[PDB]
């Protein structure tokens, strides 16, 4: 499914995203923006094997399991295809594990490079929330 910038909004909101540690929600929506394009359905394959998946780009090195990337740990017990879902439970599930994890939203480099130091309140403008 590719949603729209308030419809995502929503959704996560209601799956508890906003200001989870610390992140407000236009940080979310920003990086699921620049990882994904709002699809759901996003692959794309890195150089070293691994795959990311949905809308926030989960990587299949660290955090779940796709049968097919060596030596993968599969942190968020879950196969990387349930990130693939219109439902995004499985998706934020594990994005709360990941920005949990120490780096905090670093571990999305989109939203390093895109969204971090921006007005990222802007992605929530004129939303009903
Ligand atoms: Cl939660
Ligand atoms: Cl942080």
């Amino acid at each position: 499914k590719v949603f729209g910038r308030c419809e995502l909004a929503a959704a996560m909101k209601r799956h508890g995203l906003d200001n989870y540690r610390g992140y407000s929600l236009g940080n979310w929506v920003c990086a699921a923006k620049f990882e994904s394009n709002f699809n759901t359905q996003a692959t794309n394959r890195n150089t070293d094997g691994s795959t990311d998946y949905g809308i926030l780009q989960i990587n299949s090195r660290w955090w779940c399991n796709d049968g097919r990337t060596p030596g993968s740990r599969n942190l968020c017990n879950i196969p990387c295809s349930a990130l693939l879902s219109s439902d995004i439970t499985a998706s934020v599930n594990c994005a709360k594990k990941i920005v949990s994890d120490g780096n905090g939203m670093n571990a999305w480099v989109a939203w390093r490079n895109r969204c971090k130091g921006t007005d990222v309140q802007a992605w929530i403008r004129g939303c009903r929330l």
